[PDB]
């Protein structure tokens, strides 16, 4: 196989990079997200580092729970699936911080 980034979209990126995790994952969750990300092309577009925001994760959390109608575990899992490629892009890519760092962890206490 020789395909230098044939994925323009986040859901395609995850589906490809996931191979690094599926080798150390079970098939159950892999196959479940596999079908989702493919038909998820309804919104289209690739979505880059700058389009991936905390508010995006927030809005899509609501969208997935509300409009798609799913459980929190399902939503959090699916969002952390996006978090996978985001985190990859953070670890050895070009992204500095993940959305869930500010979205999930409010510092609360920082000296003063």
């Amino acid at each position: 196989m020789n395909n230098p980034s044939d994925f323009k979209s986040f859901h395609d990126f995850v589906a490809s990079y996931m191979k690094t995790y599926s080798r150390r994952l079970e098939i159950g969750t892999f196959r479940h997200h596999k079908s989702c990300m493919r038909k998820f092309k309804e919104y289209c577009e690739g979505l880059q580092f700058h389009e991936l925001t905390e508010d995006f994760l927030r809005d899509y959390l609501i969208y997935m729970k509300k409009t798609l109608c799913n459980a929190d575990s399902t939503a959090q899992r699916n969002l952390s699936t996006i978090k996978i490629y985001v985190s990859a892009a953070i670890k050895k890519g070009y992204m500095e911080n993940d959305p869930f760092k500010d979205f999930g962890l409010e510092h609360h206490h920082h000296h003063h």
